[PDB]
């Protein structure tokens, strides 16, 4: 069932959350974690937020207190594993035996093929090292180009503008946040960033670059001192692929975290898993999944009577003045707008319904509403639609009832 | 590894191929097959072909000779399985114990929601019973409407025209055979069927029906004596889903046929698996996959040193005068056309290349070319493109060299 010793590959949030839950649940056997970064395990969301602004890494470290008696092999890369011999080969020449193996290796930013042989600074933003390297080029009045209009690029955009950096952003699609965000939210977010001086370019792609200038597919040019590419990430599933596990930009797992290989599990950004709301498999790229899936898989390993992972997806994003929170699906057959959608003191809530059932919710500067909406979302509530729009209605009431 | 006893759910081609390989490979333990159809196991491709024309079911039975000492529970449905207790519950009230469970339950035709409460004959074509029921309504000069332009619908269309039946066909897309067929092939196939009197309607959908007439989304009508729906199939993965296996319109499996659940495997139409040419997961809906995956998974269960499933995909279709064969991918960056594409004695070959490498091939009334092209495809050959077009070139030569 849960066979000792436990080895976890990756030392990010999913891994930390998993090994802490193992200990809290009562497992007292060996746990060894292999982490390729030579860094005290740390959280990523600050990297495009407060960290990029203030630069104190000792404010972003994960709490490994609830994970006593774990050996963390930092700065070491797992190079392969042999699922028959039950061993992992490490880059330092050592080998770890395992009873249970857990792949928590995350994902890495996609490169932009058109900028491959570029001769100007081109970075991505995933690691503490990336953030330090980017932060060191945020010279006031310098020009930054961001490729991709996902939340991390937008968080960087807002951080950069706040630092006095001129920001341009190129987005292949007609809208920002094309992944898991209601169109109404995306349109509003574009209006916000535009108003803050971000030069937004929709429906354009990068074709290449020459001497410090980026080329676009409309035949035009954008000069920049630095490009940050943020067009999404790819699962770090190479070990799983080589060992014969079912993978496709992500290791396939069930609700117990099981891969297709006996005694090998996977969690976090590296997994492709069932979204309970859509009923489809997808790679979920959020902080809450990394933590919550790690916890669920550990809990069930120690107590096989515990249910499989069942949490519904949600995330947040801090983009200057906008505190954004998004849960569930981006769309259904109906959207209910609570409040006015306005650049003047932005504060609104969106609710997505499918045949009367809540399937998604968004809060912008409205954190008190988010928690009740997530509970209503969780039980598939079908509240009165007039009430939901009715600003008099208090949402915490409904959830309680 | 391979633990006795073996239980297989489903008694179609994948199942028959698997249990035959188990015996041929040397496994002598118990094998029990559960099949919900009360029929001697039979092959499906004849159902839209020679069978629909001649009606002799004793010409379409599968050969279970290479599978001695198998108990076939025909006319029995597996209702659930318990992967911890290692048992399967049957619809006749019995329970089967298993060491190794194999899900080979295939797929079923999708229903058309717009025709749900229709009051006219609406059938799909998957089973021997379906074919008999459809064949009994192919009255000469009757009017048949087919929904969907996939190969089975087109095979039925050609069979029906040959029987003197007036045939209309409604296709949501701009082209027939939208799944895994080169556009050049699809365009030609439309010209053939049109020339044979099939009334083709592209870019239309069915909105409903009233008193023997089908309604379309262009606001028009088609009267018919019978509708056959052929808009694709859905994996029969309900048992796997209920038991906690990773599924998404298909049970996820690696190259060994392993699901995410220890001691449970899956094969054939029910699986979602890696396509080696695209490197993506897909549900492969072909005769050759059912046979070849069944054989590979069995072989590796008996001999763990054997490689995992590795065959590249291919299928054929018989549509009146057209003997169509298709291997690999529908497209690449280049297509080479061997011969003329003409309704006058149709006979041509298509070759799809990606950066000089063969990734796909089509033969129409040109079976001698198909086998060499599949071998060239298998080794990722990069032959001379001028030679490939050069009709002088004999293809069997190249493959040999
Ligand atoms: C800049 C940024 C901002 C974000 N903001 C938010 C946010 O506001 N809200 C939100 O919901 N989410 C946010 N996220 C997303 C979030 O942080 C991720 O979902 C989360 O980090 C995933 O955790 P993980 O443990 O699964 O993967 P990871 O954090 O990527 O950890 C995996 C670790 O394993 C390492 N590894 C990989 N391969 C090997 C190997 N062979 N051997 C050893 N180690 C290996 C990796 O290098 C990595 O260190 C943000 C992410 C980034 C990068
Ligand atoms: C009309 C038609 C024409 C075709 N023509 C071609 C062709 O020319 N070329 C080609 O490449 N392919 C063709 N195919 C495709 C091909 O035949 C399939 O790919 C193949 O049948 C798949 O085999 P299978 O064993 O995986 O699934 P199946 O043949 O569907 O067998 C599965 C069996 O398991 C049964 N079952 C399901 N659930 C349970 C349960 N809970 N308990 C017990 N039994 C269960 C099913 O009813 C079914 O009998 C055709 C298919 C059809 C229907």
């Amino acid at each position: 069932a849960l066979k000792a010793p436990v080895v976890v590959l990756g030392a990010g949030l999913a891994s930390v959350s998993f090994v802490a839950e193992l200990r809290q649940a009562g497992y007292q056997g060996l746990i060894t974690v292999v982490g390729d970064e030579a860094e005290r395990p740390y959280d990523r969301p600050p990297l495009s937020k407060d960290f990029m602004a203030h630069g104190d890494a000792e404010k972003i470290r994960l709490d490994c207190k609830r994970a006593p008696e774990v050996e963390w092999l930092l700065g070491v890369t797992a190079q392969s594993f042999d699922p028959q011999a039950h061993t992992v080969a490490l880059s330092d020449g050592r080998t770890l035996p395992y009873g249970t193996l857990v792949l928590a290796t995350g994902a890495a930013p996609r490169a932009l093929p058109t900028l491959q042989g570029a001769t100007m600074p081109v970075h991505t933003l995933r690691t503490l090292e990336d953030a330090r390297r980017i932060q060191a080029g945020l010279r006031p009045q310098s020009r930054l180009l961001i490729v991709g209009g996902g939340v991390i690029g937008l968080e960087l955009a807002a951080t950069a503008r706040t630092a006095g950096v001129h920001v341009s952003l190129v987005q292949r699609g007609p809208r920002l946040m094309s992944r898991a965000a209601p169109a109404t939210l995306a349109d509003f977010v574009a209006r916000y960033h535009a108003a803050q001086g971000v030069d937004l370019r929709f429906e354009r792609s990068v074709t290449g670059s020459v001497d410090g200038v980026v080329l676009l597919d409309d035949g035009t040019r954008i000069a920049a001192d630095m490009v940050v590419v943020g067009i999404g990430v790819l699962a770090n599933d190479a070990l799983a692929r080589a060992a014969g596990l079912a993978c496709d930009d992500g290791i396939f797992v069930d609700a117990y975290g099981r891969t297709t290989c006996p005694d090998v599990y996977a969690l976090g950004d590296v997994t492709r898993q069932r979204n309970p709301l859509s009923g489809r498999f997808e790679r979920i790229e959020t902080w809450s999944n990394a933590q919550n899936q790690g916890i669920a898989v550990a809990r069930h390993l120690v107590d096989p009577t515990a249910p499989g992972y069942a949490e519904l997806p949600w995330y947040w994003s801090d983009q200057g003045a906008l505190r954004i929170q998004v849960a569930g699906l981006a769309s259904g057959d109906e959207e209910i707008v609570r409040g006015e959608v306005s650049l003047d003191a932005p504060k609104f809530t969106l609710i997505e319904l499918q045949k009367g059932r809540i399937v998604g919710a968004t809060c912008v500067n409205n954190a008190r509403d988010f928690a009740p909406l997530r509970r209503l979302l969780a039980v598939g509530a079908k509240p009165d639609r007039a009430a939901l729009a009715d600003p008099a209605t208090d949402l915490r009431k409904l959830a309680a009832a």
